[PDB]
Parts: C-alpha cells; structure tokens; sequence
C-alpha cells in the first residue's frame, strides 16, 4: 500500500476516546459485593503448584489483555477506486487512571504490626507490568512462557495449546515461532503467556515495560498533557485496515497480600486513550 | 467565549498572582490548641483498620483530601479572558522531615535508643491549575468501604446510592468536582482524563511502606500550561483554580505502630495573560 | 536600582569569585582538639532523643544549620550593579565515605566484625547564590519541640511568640534572612518561594534510615543563574551571598545506636558582569 | 574497503534483514523432552559452589554463555560493501516473569505459603552488531577458576596455559573472538573496547542477590550504528555478526535454595545499506 | 597561556589508547596464585579499629588512584597538544556474575544459595588533563593512623599530624596525583578550586549492600572542551590519566572478611596541535 498526501477539508481529522477497564482474573460479573464482585478489578487468590510436575493455575487468578476494537467513520463508497482514503492515528494521549487508591491502608490485607495485628493494611506492592498498544489490525502476539510443563485450563483463556492443538515444547520457553497468536479478544489471552510480537506488527505502536519483585514500591505518573506520537521513521502512523481501530494494554500494579496465609491478589488500573486520527490519501 | 483571538496588549494585561494551599490530610486547622488537636495539623490522626473483611469504616479525619481555591482575577468584562499561561510550583518544608530527635517508633526498639523514624512509605504528588474545578473520576480500592456520609465527599454523596462493584475499575458514572478544599479524599477522587479540557494536571505516585521519600525544590523552574495549540487555561468568570495533595508518607509511634499521614504545603505562581475570544 | 540596562563593557567588566563554605552540621570548629570536641567537626554531636510526646528538646550541637558567606565584591560608581551569571559548585569529599574501616557500629553484630557501617539515611544537598541574604519560610515537624532559646535562631526568635500549630504547615508570619552561618536550624527554616526574587536556590532532599547516599562531582558543570529574562541576581551594596546544606547522612556509633550527622563542603566559583541600571 | 566513499542509490540498494537469538543460559536446546532436560531450556542447570577456597570447578551447564549469529548478506561484486546503518532490537518476554504459581520457594517460608518468588537478582544485557565476529578480552574473578577444558571456551583455551593474576585485570594477552554460538562464558569474555571498530556494543548490568528486574520493550526505538564521521560496520565477505546475552537474574528453588539463572531471547531487525569503497 | 589557531597539516591530529589497572590493594606481585596474588584486583581483608582512638588500616586495605602519563609525539609560535575528546569504559562488569565461588552464600542458615555477588560502595573518578590531577586532601577522621611508609597521605605532604580541620576543607592538605598506587582515595578528592587544565568526572553510591551498576559501549564520547572551547593543553607533551572504579566488596566465609573489588579502565583520547602564543 502506497501512502501518499494528507486529506484536507471540513471533517479530515477527528479524536476518538476510550477506556480500558483491566482484567485481572475476576470477571465484570456477578455483581453482586457478596459474590465475588467485591474481587473486580483483581485477581482472586493465586493458587500455587502442588509439586515440580503439578502447576495448575486457575483461570481467574491469570491477568489476561485488555482489548477493543473501535469502528470509524466510513471514508470510501467504492474500494474499486484507484485512490482511497484511510484513518492515519497520528498520536495518543494515554493514561492510567487510579494510582490514588492505593493510598487505602485502612482495609483488612495483611498487617505491618504482625505482633499486634496493627499498624496500617500492607499497600498494594510487588510485580508491575504496564503496556499499551494502538493499531490498524488486531496486535500481533508471540508466546513464551516460565514452564512449558504449566497445566493451562483448555477452557476458558487463550493459551499456547489453544493455537497449535498440541502440548507445549520445551522451546516455547525461549522463542518458538510457531507460537503466534493475534489480541483479537478482550480477557482471554494471559499477559505471562502472550507478548507483543517483535517481528509482526508493522502497523501497530507498542510500548511496554515490566518490574518485578514481591515488595517493590509502585511507581506512576499521570498527566493531561503528555501525547505519545505515533508516527513512524517516515511520518506514517498506523493506518486503519477497515476503519478499524485496535487499542490493546494491560495494567498491574502488583499484588495485595490477605491475612489468611498469605493468599497474593493481582492489582490491575483501567487505562484512558484519547487518539487523534486523520485521513490519509493511499494507492 | 469559544473562540480563541489575539493576545490582548497594553496597561495590565499581563498578572501573576501567587497563593500556597495548605495540605489536608485529615487533622482540620482548628482547634488550634497543641494539647485539644492542633498538634496533628499537617498529618491525619492515627489510621484506624477494618475490623473484618466486610468492616471498613474509616474515620473522616484519618483520610487525606484534596486541597483547593478559587483565585479571584481582575475585572475585565468580543469579549477578553484571562488565560494562565505559565505556574512555577514548589512543595516547602522537606527539610523538616530531617527532624529525627522525636518520640517516633526509634530505629533501635529493643532498647529504646538511635533516632526517631523520620516519615517514610507511600508519597502522592498531584497539582492542577484551570479556568473551572477540577473534574474528578470516582475508582476505589473496595466498593464496601463504609465512608461516613456527612464531613466527606463519596461516591455515594454524588450518585446518592452504594457504590457498585464496577467502582473498583472505571465506572463513567462516578464523577464529580472539586469544589471544596479539604472534603474531597484522595483515595477516592481522582482527575478524569476525559473531562478536564481547561485545566492541566500533574500527577505522580510512589507507593510501599518505607519507601524513602525524595523531593526536588528550587525557584528556577517554570511548568507552561499552554496546549498543543499555544492556548492555556481560560478562566471562566475571572476565576483561577488551584488543586493539590503532596503527600509525603507516615511516621509511626510508639503505640502499636499507629501510622499518621503527613502532607506539606503547596507554593503556586502563575502567569496569566488577557486574551481576546470570541 | 531597579531599571537593568545593558551590560557595562571594557577593562575588568567581568570577574570571577571563589569560595567553599564549610558544613555546619553541629560541633563548631573549635575547641581544635581531636580530645575535646574537635574530632566531631564536620559532623553533629550525639542525637538526643525526645523523652515523651511532649518533651522534645534537642541540643543546638545535634541540629545542622545553614551554611552561609557574604562575599564582598570590586567597588563600583547612570549606576553600575554585579550581575551574577552563571555558577560551578561542587560538593567534595564524598570518597572520604569510603572509610568503612572505623570503629562505627560493625555490619556483622553477632561476633562484631565485618566492616565499619559506612554513613547511609536522609541526604539533604541545597545551595543558593544570590544579590541579598537567602529568603527563609519555617516549617517545623512538631511546634512543641523546646528549641533552646540559646546560640540558635528558630521561629520564636523572629515571633517573640511560642510557635502555633500553623507552623507546621505554612504560616506567613514565620519568615526569617539567612544573615548568619551556622545558627538557622535546616529542619527549621526552608527557602522561602514567596520571597527570594534576587536570589536563585537548587534543592533535594532523600528521606530514610538506611538509604544509600549518592553524589556526582565534576569540574564541568555550570549553573546559569540568568532569569526568564536574562538577568542574574544582582549584587546590592557589591556584596554576594553564598548558601548551601550538604548532608551525607549518619554514622552509627557501637554504643547504643548513637547518630551523628555528617556534611560535606561545598565549592563556588561564581562568574560576574557590570550591568547599567537606572 | 579502507577507503569509504558515497552510498550506492538504484534497485535493491538498501536492504533489512531480521534474526532472534535464543538465550544460551546453561541447558542446551536438546534433549527436547521435559522430564529429561528440556524442562530448563531458557535457564541455567542448579549453581553449583566451590567447596573450598582453592576448589572452584563449575560445570559448563551453569554458565551462561554469548548468544551469536552469523548473517548472510545479499551478493555484491570500486567495490561495494553493505553497511549497516540502524538496528531496531528488543528483549521478548518479560510478561513470562509475572508467572508466580510455580513451585519455586514461596515469599512466606515459614508457613510455606504466598506465592512462587519470581525471577530477582543480578542482570545483564549486552548487544553488538558488526561486521566481523565481537572482539572479546578475557577478565575473571577468580584466575584460580577450574573451568571444563571441553565444552566451553576459557582463557586457558586460547592462551594454552592456566590464568595468571593477571586475568584478573586486564591482561591484554586474554583475547579472544566471539565466532561460535553458546560457548564463550559471559563471566569471562567482554567486548574489547580496544578493538571492535568495525562494531558497536551496548552493555548494563545490574547486580545483587534479590534486586527487582527491569525491562523496557517497544516497536518504535531505533539504535544508529553510524560512527562519528557517519559510517555504521562495513560487512566483510557480506557476513553480518549479531552477539547478545540478556540475563534476567534467578529463580530459586524449595530444594537448598539452588538458583537457576534465567535469559530470553532478543530480536534485532536490520537495516543495511551499500557503501562505495576503495 | 595565549591560545591560537588549531594547526592543520600532516600529523596534525593524534589519538592514543592506554588501560589503567585497579589499585585496590593487593600489588601485582607476587604473581603466585598462592602468595597473595590470587587478591590482584581486590584489596586484602579491610581490618577494623580496635577503639575509638585507634585506627590502622593496613596499605593493602586501602584502595589509591590509578595514574598514568602518556608521551606524546615531539612538538617545538610554539605549538601544543589539545586534547579534544575521549572514550573511555570500565571493562569485566560481567565477571560479577561469578556467582559459584567460595564467598558468603545466600542461605546462611544452611550454608546453600549461591556465593554472594560483589555489592556495596562503588566509586568511579576519571581524569585527563595536561598535567597531574591537582587533590584536595578530606578525611572521615582525623585521628586515623596511616601508615608513614607505603602510601602518601595529608602527613606526608604537611609533616605534621592531622587536624580537625582535615575532617572539612583544609586549603592546606593538596597535592598533586603524580604517582599510580599511592594516594589513598578515602583521603584524596579532585580538587575544584584548582585543575584548570584537567578536566575530571566522578559519583559515588555508598551503603553496604547496594547493587553495583555499569553501563558500556564503545559508542560514547566524552568532550574536554572547556566553555571557550579549548581542551587540556599538554605540558611537555605529557598527557595525564587518571582513574579509580570501585564496584563494592567480596565477603568472605571466615567472620564477613571484606575485600574491595576494582575494574580496569579504557581509555581512548584524540588530541589536536594548537597554535598558542
Ligand atoms: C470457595 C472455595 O474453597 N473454592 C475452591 C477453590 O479455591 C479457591 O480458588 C480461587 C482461585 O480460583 C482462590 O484461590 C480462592 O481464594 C479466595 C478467593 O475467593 O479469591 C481468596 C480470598 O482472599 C478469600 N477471601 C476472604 C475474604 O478470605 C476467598 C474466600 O476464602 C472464599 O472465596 C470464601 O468461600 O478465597 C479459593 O478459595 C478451588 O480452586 C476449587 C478447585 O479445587 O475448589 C473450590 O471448592
Ligand atoms: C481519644 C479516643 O480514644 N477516641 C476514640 C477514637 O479513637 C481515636 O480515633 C482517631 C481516628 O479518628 C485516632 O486513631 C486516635 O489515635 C490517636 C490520635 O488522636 O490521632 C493516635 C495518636 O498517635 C495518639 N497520640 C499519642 C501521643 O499517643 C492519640 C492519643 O492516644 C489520644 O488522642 C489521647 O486521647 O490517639 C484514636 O484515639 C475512636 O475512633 C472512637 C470510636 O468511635 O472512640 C473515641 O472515643
Ligand atoms: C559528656 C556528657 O555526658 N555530657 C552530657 C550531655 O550528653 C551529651 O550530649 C550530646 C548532645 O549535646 C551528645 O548526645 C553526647 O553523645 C556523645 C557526643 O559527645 O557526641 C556521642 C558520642 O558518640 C560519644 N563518643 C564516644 C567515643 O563514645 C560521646 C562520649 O560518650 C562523650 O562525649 C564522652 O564524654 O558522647 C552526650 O554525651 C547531655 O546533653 C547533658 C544533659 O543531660 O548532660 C551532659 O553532662
Ligand atoms: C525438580 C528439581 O529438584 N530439580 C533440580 C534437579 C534434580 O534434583 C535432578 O536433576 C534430578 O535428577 O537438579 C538440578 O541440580 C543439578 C545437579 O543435580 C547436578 O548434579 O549438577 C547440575 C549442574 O551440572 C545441577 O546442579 C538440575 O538438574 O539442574 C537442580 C534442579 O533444581
Ligand atoms: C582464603 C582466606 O581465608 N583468605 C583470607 C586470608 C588468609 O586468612 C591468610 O592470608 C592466610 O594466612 O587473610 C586475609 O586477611 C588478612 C590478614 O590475615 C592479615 O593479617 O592482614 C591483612 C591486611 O593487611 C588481611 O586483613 C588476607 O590475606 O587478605 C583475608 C582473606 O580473606
């Protein structure tokens, strides 16, 4: 596809927003706060292996992507034209929302006074992981996991077996390129398992960063006026296959610890994006 | 006035005005009595824990809030607005966190003996400066909590309902804004990124339980509020809005190892500029 | 006074003026003696811990102080003012914590061995340059802290009042000159921002008891202290004042986990222009 | 090619090529089963410890080792020579670190409970990218080491004799070239800043024992590898060289707390260009 | 004094290498790996005071700057040589991760783990100028006891004992780093207020178990211009380096022995002839 002069006149850019709420292993529903509900936004209690052979993960304790897909306005009557025109996202004004509520320290998590059963409730501490991605296609995915031997659920995430309809090998624990996959849904495919694929993606921004640990300290920072620019090396942004728009992120802060043995909860942050696109003349 | 003109010239049409805004992290300003309270102000009193899984009920003088105010400008009313073009920002006083000669949990317990624990743990920084109240989003760490219903802002003074499980994420429903100093908690309310097009806001978050706290200060640093298309902040009405929190983590006592907040004030200079809009 | 004109040309229109300025972190640098007191210097006495909540007087010796110099300057004299422009400054000393063969409280305490705990915790590092003394706010931990009323200037000095539970946060009336070195408390007295147009100050504070310290040296940085529009402090009455606080953190004695301070000296080399002012 | 002159312009001057190199932290790539091996592929086998002060005998397969890669380039023949002018590279699979249900020690070791301790400790991320394979200088710990005389690539291997002291400086006689694929161990050979100037490397390391690992990964970050007079490595016999090692740190068994290191695989993507020599 | 023209023409630009050793403690000889030269690039156990007003630390505790001066090709409007940038790197952070040694081991409670990496104080100073790097002398304690023989420390150069000012800024503790392995660096700082012609860059993280931290790469160049755009000017046509890299400690298994680990540094400097009057 040949990308050529930027489209000009009333309409030829517009700002499209949304939020990403994060999908830590409980699900929206039930609602119910006596139900589970009281766990949205979390995981619920990371369940251990039982030995070197016996790892068995539940699904609900798997923080999986966070997915959606947006629908822009139709540019093109005939696709038998010579000339088309496409939604160019030119930049993004992204944040994570909600770094304040972990200045609660008055709940019922494991106490800093074990002594007494006193002192403040341990804040929300440990791994962090935090990626974004905008693009005109679905966000290419590469697997590659700690264990090889991990006994995923079939049903119910996404996983390695899932796409190749065979157990795992030992090289899908370093880079197997059979082990590909695209983010085509929202709360299925586990963040430990799917990473963005460094050798697709050509029309996708993505930037991660990871920190790992068990007591780290979160760190945040939030603001209005920071944008994130999209253009490539030649001035391109992604360009919307379809007018379709694919926003993909993940956001854990790490894990609050219950004071029955020490029973670990995933922590993760809705996202916010405000994309400016604009429409693009390409052959 | 929607739309944006040439920058007004002459006699006064350029101001700055300047303000601190005092933290409030749940001790109130009165009594003023260092025996009846007024020892606490510039902390929270003692944190006070749930009491089961599904009993939190935190007293309103142990929670952090926002601080605010309403700067009034001069009269100036194709009509003119003051814009804030430029704020220089300083958090005064970290030099007071080296007083380790107090009564604080001592680094050595089992004799009683070293220093006293300066502050340490979770740190929050956020400042915003705009032409109308800060919109603020509604996401909590537990949809229970059982906030009192007078003396606090909550979800459920704005909704006039529980709040809901969707409360723990973003629910588009929980919004409200910051129009009074000292009511709004930090734990609840934060900036909502899909409003606040006429304010800038500048946030930051450090979390963990004796996490060094770390401040940078000097008078030579200018933060620009204008936009990507060279417009800041409009005051509506002739009034400027400045929101903060710097919270810079707890002490602990003696007692139980009761934690109090400790905030620190907020110095704002702005720059405005008259702007013709039409 | 107060019009700045251009900058005054031709033979010795620029000059170039150095200094160090020693810390004050306590023990003042005499009696000399390495028996009597001296072998303390560059450090602070032993803190002195509060008794209760409501007794908390620590000794002038155990509290760091501002450092400060007034530097006189070529005589002058439309009038002529010195501009000060731009500073190289420069903490030294820091390989001397590398000293970790002491008699401090030893890494391995079960058979007292290992090494001699090097100086770690809160590090507090401020210099100011400017054309008039350093403006200061105070701001204490505690306004009950029993300062002593002796060889020390704290917020009653200025008030002639006791200190009120405001001055703990930020209270305007408790405002203070740097005008003396080694008598204005740094837990105390902070730069004020409302104040200081003539002065520019550099600040970073890093809390905690442990916490490693961290120091850069070069002979290749300078500051530029030039304002938004291009002018630097100037000098009233050709006098130049320095001002810094450079602390390290704390050694650990053997003896019931007694803290003493430890500062640094800090560098100056301040460039210097004639200007014309009306 | 010593003498570098204009790029080449028309059809298929300019050229990209893409390659991931595995991790080669101990395990080989075969035995593929996973009850036989294969289960550690991506990690070291148990770190083995010296039982004495003289008795240091590692085996190969707890040695993580240089990843290489030999690319070749499209056929050229003035002459021409590819040029490679930018690299585009990333470390894949950070996310696999938040797995924390195994059955490595758990975070409460005194209930046996919380969760798997996730991969902590030491880390180090090397790339290069030349035109010839990586010069490599030796540099030990311990020149009393008794690395395995087949199976890996020491400095004993190259010079014919045992270390001396001096291997544990730099011994300028220790040098060696990085031309095989998970043989050369990245606790004895370094990129020779004396020589390699037909490649550029980029290295950090981190150290410690339970220190948070860090990771940045993107799409849109381009590394030049143009020099100061703006030529990137001239590919001899049109052979590309890629090296890397990534180490993330250690994962710690229940069994005498045996660590196992942990790498993952980089992708590098690169573009090339041909150059004009003489 | 008077700086001119850069003189062009054949010969008109050099560029010299050279690598600086460590000089943590232990000399490099004896070379026998059972006579003390198995410590050669570490110091020997650090050994504490015995009271507060005895302190001893033996040389070979004590780690000193590494020096070097260079010639450079014959010159002599006299002309000089200018040194305009260099590349230098601190080279074998990677043998760090030698993790199966006989150091103290991680689980202490079962003597298990693995053999605990170097950490703790790190300190890295480099120096290129036209003459030795200038020191300010500046002590933890000035009541400490070096000895008299073997290293240059503030009573060498004054003849006289320490003072409490000594624990400050005395302006009358300087020297000049003119020898390699001999000025202690827990004594002797860079001196800001002099080194007109040298230009110097140095940082420090202390603590007793931080992690140590390096960066390298072949493709960083450090400037030495000044302000006026004018490098080290060679005296003699002698070019002077100077260096120390510490990266923390070893302990061992015998009572938490400590040993100061130190890495060698590269350096590459490229040098112009410079009219000067
Ligand atoms: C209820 C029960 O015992 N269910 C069994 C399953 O165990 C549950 O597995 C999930 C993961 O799928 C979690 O580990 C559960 O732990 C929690 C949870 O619900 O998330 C952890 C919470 O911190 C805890 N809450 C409180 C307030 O203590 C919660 C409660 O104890 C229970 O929900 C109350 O019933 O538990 C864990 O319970 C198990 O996976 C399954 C398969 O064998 O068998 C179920 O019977
Ligand atoms: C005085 C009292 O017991 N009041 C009861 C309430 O308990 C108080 O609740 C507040 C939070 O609202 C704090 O946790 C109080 O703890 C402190 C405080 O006043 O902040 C913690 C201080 O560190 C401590 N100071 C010292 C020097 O010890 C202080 C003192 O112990 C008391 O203030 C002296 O009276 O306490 C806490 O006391 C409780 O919330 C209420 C139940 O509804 O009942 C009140 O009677
Ligand atoms: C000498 C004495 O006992 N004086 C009493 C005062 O106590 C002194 O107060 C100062 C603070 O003003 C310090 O805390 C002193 O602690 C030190 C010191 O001199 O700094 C701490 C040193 O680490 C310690 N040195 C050694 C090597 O042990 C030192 C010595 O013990 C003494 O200096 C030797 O005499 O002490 C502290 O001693 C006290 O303020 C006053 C009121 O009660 O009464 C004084 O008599
Ligand atoms: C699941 C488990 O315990 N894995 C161990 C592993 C097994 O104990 C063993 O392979 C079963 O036969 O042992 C590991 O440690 C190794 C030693 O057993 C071997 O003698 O030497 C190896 C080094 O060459 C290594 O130290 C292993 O196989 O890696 C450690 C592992 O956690
Ligand atoms: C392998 C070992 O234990 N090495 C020790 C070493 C030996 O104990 C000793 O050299 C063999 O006789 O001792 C070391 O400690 C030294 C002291 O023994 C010596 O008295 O003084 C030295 C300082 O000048 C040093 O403290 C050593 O030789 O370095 C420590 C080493 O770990």
């Amino acid at each position: 596809m040949e990308v050529l002069d930027l489209v000009t006149g009333p309409d030829s850019v517009t700002e499209i927003e949304a939020f990403l709420n994060p999908r830590m292993g409980q699900p929206p529903t039930p609602e119910s706060l006596t139900e589970g509900g009281q766990y949205y936004g979390w995981s619920r209690g990371i369940n251990l292996a039982t030995s070197d052979t016996e790892d068995s993960p539940e699904n609900n304790t798997l923080p999986t992507w966070s997915m959606a897909k947006l629908q822009l306005p139709m540019l093109n009557e005939d696709l038998t034209c010579d000339t088309l025109q496409m939604w160019e996202a030119v930049s993004v004004k992204t944040e994570v929302v909600g770094s304040g509520s972990l200045l609660d320290v008055h709940g019922f998590n494991k106490p800093t006074d074990t002594v007494n059963t006193k002192g403040i409730s341990t804040p929300v501490e440990g791994s962090q992981y935090h990626v974004f991605a905008v693009g005109g296609e679905p966000l290419d995915l590469q697997g590659l996991v700690t264990d090889a031997r991990t006994k995923y659920k079939e049903e119910g995430v996404v996983t390695i077996k899932t796409i190749t309809k065979k157990d795992m090998v030992n090289k899908d624990q370093v880079l197997n390129p059979i082990s590909k996959a695209k983010l085509d849904k929202d709360g299925m495919y586990p963040v430990e398992i799917w990473h963005p694929d460094p050798a697709k993606n050509e029309n996708t921004r993505y930037f991660g960063n990871y920190t790992g640990g068990t007591t780290t300290p979160p760190v945040l920072q939030f603001t209005n006026t920071l944008t994130t620019v999209l253009l490539d090396e030649n001035g391109v942004g992604p360009l919307c296959k379809g007018e379709g728009l694919y926003l993909s992120c993940v956001d854990i802060m790490g894990w609050r610890v219950t004071r029955n043995y020490d029973v670990h909860h995933w922590r993760g942050l809705p996202r916010y994006f405000k994309i400016t696109l604009r429409k693009r003349w390409v052959k």
